RNA sequence: GUUCGCGAAGUAACCCUUCGUGGACAUUUGGUCAAUUUGAAACAAUACAGAGAUGAUCAGCAGUUCCCCUGCAUAAGGAUGAACCGUUUUACAAAGAGAUUUA
């Protein structure tokens, strides 16, 4: 196991030595987050995604891959109440509204999208969103 | 222990000693800390490594880090003080062509 244990120790010093000097570079935050997903450790992986939302919270390719981290392992309520934070942060962004719709379409409960489009039409989006409703 | 009053004793022109009693006066220090190995100075020596850029040899000054030492120091030095010069795949589709395939 120490073939793996000092492996996991050595890799975490290499990415966090880099992110120490570059709080930016959102691509390295995602890559170091994906390393901890493959270690089957979602407690550490959620930390890196929360630490990276502090640096930028408008870089929505970070948001979407944190939803994808939660749905691939099929932890569903952690991706559900995440959306109480995500679209209450950025109500104007299209893709954060669309992805929380289509994921609910594949989970097949249309009572939930009956209240989503209720707010999302009270919010007055524009032509491409009203037509999908 | 002092002093004021009281009660006696002995000496006694009520004075000096001594014993027994009431009140007064004076009133809460210090520790975050126990006296060698097991609750934490450092260096020197030895061994290895070697002090930027570049074809090569050199003056340097910065910035970045959950890096410091010397110095009164917001000065100036400390290899241009040190560590950084590694790794990098999805907001993702539009158009078409073939093939597979089913009411
Ligand atoms: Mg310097
Ligand atoms: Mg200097």
């Amino acid at each position: 196991l120490e073939e793996l244990r000092e492996y996991q120790r050595r890799k975490r010093t290499e990415y966090e030595g880099y992110l120490k000097r570059n709080r930016l570079d959102m691509g390295q935050w995602i890559r170091y987050a994906q390393f901890e997903i493959e270690q089957h450790d979602m407690r550490r992986a959620r930390s890196i995604f929360e630490r990276a939302l502090l640096v930028d919270s408008s870089f929505i390719p970070l948001w979407i891959r944190y939803i994808d981290a939660e749905l691939k392992v099929k932890c569903i309520n952690h991706a559900r109440n995440l959306m109480n934070r995500a679209i209450s942060t950025l109500p104007r962004v299209d893709k954060l509204w669309y992805k929380y719709l289509i994921v609910e379409e594949s989970l097949n409960n249309v009572e939930i999208v009956r209240s989503l489009y209720t707010k999302w039409c009270s919010l007055e989006p524009g032509v491409n969103a009203w037509n999908s409703f």
